[PDB]
């Protein structure tokens, strides 16, 4: 069946390019704090076991969300090792770091994801794509609101 | 009382003229949708009398939603079966088709209900009535996402 | 696959014509009921507002229940503004009226559902249908203790 | 201590009897439903191992509710694979059927123990008995509903 | 505003008359069992006064379904000591009996509510109320169900 | 077995005759509060029927709360309608009074408890029963919170 | 650390400053609706107490989303008497009054937050800053439809 | 699919032989327990009605456990009169025994369970097969524990 | 309507007064633990923005406790930043303190409360008024488990 | 940090004192029910066993509400086993007494805790703490209830 | 501080090199699991949509179930693209495949998955780690159990 | 009545007495983070104060399943001070340590419980009794984990 929501085939595509590196980033947040979450330790290790623990647990939603944002918009939602690779902007970690340079590298993860989040807005701004833009500007909220907690830690 | 929100009365009895054909589009796609979901049979009744309880069960508060934005507005929201049919969009199924026919119709309702919503927009761009705008926005959203699921059906 | 629940298709048809008046009536006083909780003002807005609220949720529960009904008698559910217009004897309320008003066009409604749901016992006491009749039983318990509340609210 | 609830022993006992006998047929679908749970395959493994489970969850309380039924009328509830071989008109499968074949099974298994439960009633159009007759007729309306649902899927 | 159910007005107030019995002897039911929860002791303090618990429970819950019937119907519901000792055929206790001897009045209790029900039937194979002819049926159903747990004990 | 909690019989026996008259009183407006409930009628049907079931499920969890404490002192509780006349100094109303005198009647109501209350005090004084005084001062504060709102009502 | 969400520090300083102003309009409404619900009296007193109550509950979530989108942008929030009688528009309410002028001011305060909602768009018109401009939104929908329900009191 | 778990097609047949006496066991145990449930008498009704009540319904979640286990092996699981009165090993009960007959007959029922999941260890001992062994383990877990629970009402 | 619950009016307005200032004193710390919830840094950002929500949160029920007593007591509540300012002993924080210049303000802040709460006692020795005596030792119990809590930290 | 909550350090040693007392005999009465609960038999075993529970479980958060108040104080709490059985007045039993020793043996013992908690009381009136002579009246209030739930076991 | 747990270092990493590689599995047939999830379509959409979604989120604890038994035997969790690249028998599909391949696909995921456990038991057994063992044995349930369901589609 | 569960007398006799080992050290494991839940203070008061809860919570559950399985054993289960004292491997603390030294005295604590359990490994795989290895092999897991979690702390 056609696919007739008031958006073109091209301008589809390219609206599903930018969620793909969304989704990538997104992923790859998820999957580092999820890490974090495992493997910090020191004085610290309560507090940010559980922080880290309500941050990834809301990054598992929010992949559904734009995952499902693609395929609305008539594409496959990549989904493995190599493709997010490719698509991530966020440096991965192989070590494991001390507590204060996890907490800055997850600051950087938050603001990362708003960096690619913007970068998709002017796109937008010649279509009318309104769901895709509540859905970039629900995620910068929460990555913003997420650096304020995570930084408040280091002040 | 007097209405203060930033919209004077011309404009906001515009608004919600629009709204009025956005209520009657998702009223008459809810009682499609209920009705399919009665009445539909084959090898996939089970998931399809599922699917359609969701999408109506949803629908019901979509329009109570529209409904009282219209109220908001300082407007009466209609409500009879007659003015639904003169302002809805939507095509009536008086019969009972075939699972794959029920299908297909409720996924040009969902995109005749977007339509109805993208021709909203240009009359707020030329006001300012951002709760409006939102609501809409969020319509698309729920609509687009059901789209694809009902589509997928048909690959 | 055949049916054989004890009843003959004909007089299975019998009563589901009357099972889809009762229906039409419910969905009826369904929209009437939504219509005026949305649209009631007056220094009984909050009270109204609520119990139009909890009667219009009982009653597109109360819809399915009678729909299923049919569908398990062998039927289809009518389910479409015309179907409903045809089948009605509640006069729809195409304006706004006084609260007052209102309360009693919403006894008037439970009194007329009470009456089509009588007026298929003749046909069950020919025809032993003892869930339907049940169905019917449940219905008027129902209407009546609305009716009561109501018509309280005049006293 | 006697029981006088406005039954005679003789009726009691006899009224026992027929629901001893909805009892042994409500438990031999319960484990016929229960097996097909388990044991259906093919495509349609996921609705119907879903669907078996909530009709056999439901049999379990249905199954409670008569024997309690029998108890209040001053009577032992069968309760063994012998008495209820020998109460039960149902014939068990000893093999794994077919899917579809599942499905006729049980939509016979439902109009059976309709079958069983009218047999009751005249029994009861004698003497007065109005609970067990409430229970009958609940016990009609489930069966008749699965019914329909189980025959939907061979359309 | 003038009640239309299909009873009219003598009808009624007999209906009424009936169920006024029934609330009394309900009511008393649901005080003795209350009295009798609070004062009973010996080896089965936990069960019975656990057992008296669930029932009193319940017996609140039926004396308002009883209560609001009566309204339904258009008359007004008894509720003092004096209305319901006139009305109330069970015998109070004003003592505080062996815990056998109070199994054995709960018993009584039971049916004594029974055979007030089964009075009021007669007066409906007349009239055509089916729902106060339902609530009958579930009171008796429950009375009934109650009255086998007590006896049981006393075996 | 011997009840030794530092308080003696003929104390004991005292102190429960001042709760017996508390647990009359409780009693007597639980009643009568949920008589009003049933019968109220008027424009302010919705709201006092819903405000005096409020107060009549507090009610009835209080008088258990009272009774077990008579009952933790080593005495019975009172329940019958006779027992309950003789110890209540509430009047009863026989009738089906406007709903503002409802409202004053439950005003006096609450505050007859409360003086009922007060009149066990001096007992306390001379006989230490802090759990008894604590019981009395949360039906103090219980009535005199529900006065409040009652006659805001009247204003 | 440094703050990189892609609003330079004046631009964010600028809509804290906004912000501050809708966080003390905001708190301020709180308070005087949770004074209204402690005070008024009437023949409305029991829905107009639910009413505020509502209100005021959802209120208090309100202020902490905005409070936390001023720390998201990297300033503190205000939050003492002082602080939010200078930013506040809002007119306090020393006295107490009738039921209907609280009602009145309320409307008056729900159209205050709007108006200083709209106050904040010309500036995020010049920055792009996305998330404040939904939370404004979304407080402008709850405000507008409290003024819908507090009108309609008075018509 | 070929079933590739690391249990060869002949050693799965062994097991789920086992399993299923084990299954025949644990039905025939939850049928036992269900009737004696409906049926005990006496002054220990309340406490073995629930005792009983609790035993059959966790029984009635182990058979679906053992079931899904012989389905994971790859064999059809036993579902029939037949085939439990074949495979299981635990007297029958025909009539109503007094209670501690009934207590007595329950615990031979839990300890014949535990004969028969001991009777697959040897099996499990030459064979890789360790969820099933930890089933065999919960399962004598359970028993056990109701064990000492029955036995302790004969102390 | 005479307010009838013992206490003379001046007697009465002379507890509201006592009741005014400790509620001016608890909604003041009510917005400073708010404030500091907001606004706390540092390492025990999440452990202090967590305690302090526990904190304000259970205040928030508090003032409506106390406002609720003097209702009942006959009086109005105060509810307004001029009236908290005037009847406050607790002074503002303006500015962001250190976290445990915020622990230490807070620790001081319970010690406050309890000390107004204390000042109201000889003017309940004089008049009877138990409820209100209750409320007061409540507070007092929390602002001492708080103070416990929170000095903790600064060992 | 200081203490200033208007009672001096000996004086609150006093009081701790006492509570610690108080907490070493909940604890050995705790210890006590739950060993009981485990080992209790005979024809009781479900009632008792049952009773225990609930008894221990109640003592499990009560001597957390002690050692909580002796921690406001200012005060350590005792918590090891030495401790408690130099604090405690209540003997241990080191063997498994029948069940009717049982019962007695925790009829005592919630009288020794009463009597421990009234024997704080001099010190209370001597030294103003209204917090921990609410604890006091609460903790008796439950083991008077306690004890007459227990002594009519052996009635 | 050292660990003590009864197993030596050296048997330690060599459990944890085995529980990473259980790991990468489970990671990876998680996301292989979650992609199919949002990528599948035909008309087994809404069952496999369902069906796969309930296995991603089972997956999604199972992977901090095993990442935590690393940690407990003291070594860090991988979680990192790289590192679970290089430890995965699991083979990634990067395409769309049709719904019956997905079904294929995970079914020798579940089955891979059983093998890399099986490869553990005999480091445990030459070691004494019951606890690994037990969750081993548990995942090798959950993946038979799914191999089964999924397998079942195909039949 | 007998017990016949598969093991003989004298070898449960030696299982019951090494379960008592484990059941007195994990009751003065409780008892000791129960005390220091309570008793620790300092800057990391909040995140101890709530990871010992936690603890404490999980060991009163476990104490509970070492005494049932020692009573499925055939034994009585120890529950006293001096029986806990002389088979406990738990040093007591009588003192307050600080934080640092209350973390490391819990990590002791875990692989104290451990050791206890490993050391009855021997038997039982003389014997063969799976539930009580399963019962041992789930405190391990436990102790492990948490031991874990509070040795990061000390990192």
């Amino acid at each position: 069946m056609e696919i007739n929501i008031g958006i073109g085939e091209q301008d589809r595509a390219a609206i599903a390019e930018g969620l793909s590196r969304l989704l990538a980033d997104t992923y790859t947040l998820y999957l580092k704090t999820h890490n974090f979450h495992w493997n910090v330790t020191g004085p610290m290790f309560n507090t940010l076991h559980l922080m880290f623990e309500g941050q990834y647990t809301e990054l598992a939603v929010a992949v559904d969300d734009i995952a499902e944002r693609i395929r609305a918009l008539g594409f496959p939602a990549p989904g493995t090792y190599a493709a997010y690779a490719r698509l991530s902007s966020i440096k991965e970690e192989e070590g494991v770091p001390e507590a204060e340079e996890m907490i800055r590298q997850l600051v950087q993860g938050q603001e990362a994801v708003v960096r690619t989040a913007r970068s998709i807005f002017p796109l937008l701004d010649k279509v009318s794509d309104e769901p895709t833009a509540d859905l970039l500007t629900q995620r910068m909220q929460v990555h913003e609101k997420t650096a304020w907690m995570l930084r408040s830690l280091l002040a």
